[PDB]
């Protein structure tokens, strides 16, 4: 009844650059194709807020919205949920990296369910976003190796 992403991908690369480029919020629109800003709004202890906005969607549209996140580097695990919810119920995110032979394993975890009226039912947002995530993941998959690449 409730809707769910899970994606997975191998990056040829240490933890430590894994974890620091992907943590870092205001690269994000470099990182991700769809965002045209991001800001760390504020800090909480354990936790921060940011707000996003996008590049013009399929549509031309563009969406602005705050979330708040809580990375812990010493469980390499990040969980983050939107507080403007927008068309969605609520939106959770939930990352981990595990060490692998070669690198590091990104694993991305999304649940979420749509307001009874979005634009969107459950499975095609299911849809849409498995599209999206795993070009993201591809992206920045070389974006990481490029820079160990460059540090070697």
């Amino acid at each position: 009844m409730a809707a769910r992403t899970d994606n997975s991908i191998v990056v040829n690369a240490p933890f430590e650059l894994v974890w620091d480029v992907t943590n870092d919020i205001e690269a994000w629109p470099e990182l991700f194709s769809e965002y045209a800003e991001a800001e760390i709004l504020r800090q909480d202890g354990d936790g921060f807020d940011f707000r996003l906005k996008t590049r013009p969607d399929a549509n031309g549209r563009v969406w602005e919205w705050v979330s708040h996140a809580v990375p812990d580097k010493g469980s390499r695990t990040v969980r983050a949920h939107r507080v403007e919810t927008g068309p969605f119920a609520y939106m959770n995110l939930h990352w981990t990296y595990r060490a692998v032979a070669g690198g590091t394993e990104m694993r991305w975890v999304q649940e979420f369910d749509m307001k009874p009226g979005a634009p969107f039912d459950n499975a095609h947002m299911t849809a849409h976003l498995n599209t999206t995530t795993r070009a993201n993941m591809e992206r920045i998959k070389k974006i990481i190796e490029d820079r160990h690449r460059e540090g070697q």
